[PDB]
């Protein structure tokens, strides 16, 4: 049935998500901003990534492993907004920031090199704010 396979996408959605979100409130959480970078959380991250595509790959439409991979895009800048102004690092030109910054470009850059995901709008500028 039609109506029905989009209530169970939906709830395996929500349900990848979750995982995905205490995931990064564990790593996030305890994530501090010292070189060197890639730094051992973001690689964590990765590697949960690219085991989650490979994995979604075989059994969701394209346009559903976009879907969650935008989710789950959404719950990593929030977790790393909370944690960048519990530590007061803010984008200022320092050292601090450019670590963060080559976090998330290394981030990016695997996010972006999954089949199917390489135009995500994956820009993070918000965390600061």
């Amino acid at each position: 049935l039609d109506s029905f396979k989009e209530e169970l996408d939906d709830y395996f959605k929500e349900k990848i998500v979750k995982e995905f979100e205490k995931l990064c409130k564990e790593l996030i959480s305890k994530y501090e901003v010292k070189k060197p970078t890639p730094s051992p959380e973001i690689k964590k991250i990765c590697e949960y990534l690219k085991k989650k595509h490979e994995e979604l790959k075989d059994k969701y439409p394209e346009e559903f492993v976009k879907e969650i991979f935008k989710k789950m895009w959404e719950v990593f800048k929030k977790e790393l907004s909370k944690q960048l102004k519990k530590l007061g690092v803010t984008n200022d030109g320092g050292e601090k920031y450019k670590i963060v910054k080559e976090d998330l470009n290394y981030l990016v850059d695997v996010i972006k090199s999954l089949e199917g995901l390489s135009d995500l709008d994956l820009n993070w500028e918000e965390i600061w704010n």
